[PDB]
DNA sequence: CAGCTCTGTACGTGAGCGATGGACAGCT
DNA sequence: AGCTGTCCATCGCTCAGTACAGAGCTG
């Protein structure tokens, strides 16, 4: 990475963009080695989160990673990860360490109490309902999740990772479903908070 | 048995590497 | 005309969670 070694990256962490009054906070697993060289969100070229933003319409222009800052102030986005750790893949993290995650997750999400609390990968989520909810449902499905963080309004949401690494969903496109639903569910919410 | 959990395998696109080699121009 | 080096187009290749079978567990 630039001359910048696997073993630097590794110590590296990616700060969260988090603010009160959001409508969304998105959060990703961990930081992959690109996000911890660049200290910006979702900067890996193949990673489909800036390019569903905006064909889903939820940024009405292209963005990128050096833009997640504006992020909170012009689109009502936050940024924040169920783990700290960076790593070259999501498997290299163990139970505990998830774990430790979501229970320091559901305290950030109780403090800033966004509208809706999007997880960007499914696993997070599975892990996240067990630990927080007590749940394990045979058929956990994308999209609105039936209950809310304790203690709090704030809605879940999963998507499928932006990670270009799943074969089930290989494109961007192939996502934009979840990311065009997510905005719909944001405007039904200030839309029921407006009447 | 029947429903779980746990573990290992298999899977589609597209961005961007290093390697390769074709086009081309400067110079003799 | 022949030589040679740069540039760049192009190629092959790598690589950034999810779903599900089946072994194991247990009520």
């Amino acid at each position: 990475f630039n001359g910048v070694s696997e073993a630097e990256l590794l110590t590296k962490t990616l700060p969260d963009i988090l603010t009160f009054n959001l409508d969304i906070v998105i959060i990703g697993i961990n930081p992959g080695l690109m996000a911890a060289y660049k200290g910006h969100h979702y900067p890996g070229p193949g990673n489909h989160f800036w390019k569903c933003l905006f064909m889903s319409g939820l940024s009405e222009v292209q963005l990128n990673h050096m833009d997640d800052h504006t992020l909170p102030g012009k689109y009502g986005i936050g940024f924040t990860n169920m783990v700290e750790r960076t790593t070259p893949g999501s498997k290299d993290l163990s139970s505990k360490e998830f774990r430790e995650g979501g229970r320091i997750l559901v305290q950030k999400l109780q403090k800033y109490q966004p509208r809706i609390a999007v997880f960007n990968g499914k696993c997070i989520y599975e892990i996240f309902s067990k630990e927080v909810f007590g749940v394990k449902v045979k058929n956990l499905e994308f999209g609105l999740q039936p209950h809310k963080i304790p203690d709090t309004e704030t809605l879940c949401y999963v998507m499928p990772s932006s990670s270009a690494r799943c074969a089930q969903f290989p494109r961007a496109q192939d996502k934009v479903h979840y990311y065009i639903k997510l905005k719909d569910l944001r405007d039904q919410l200030k839309g029921i908070e407006r009447n």
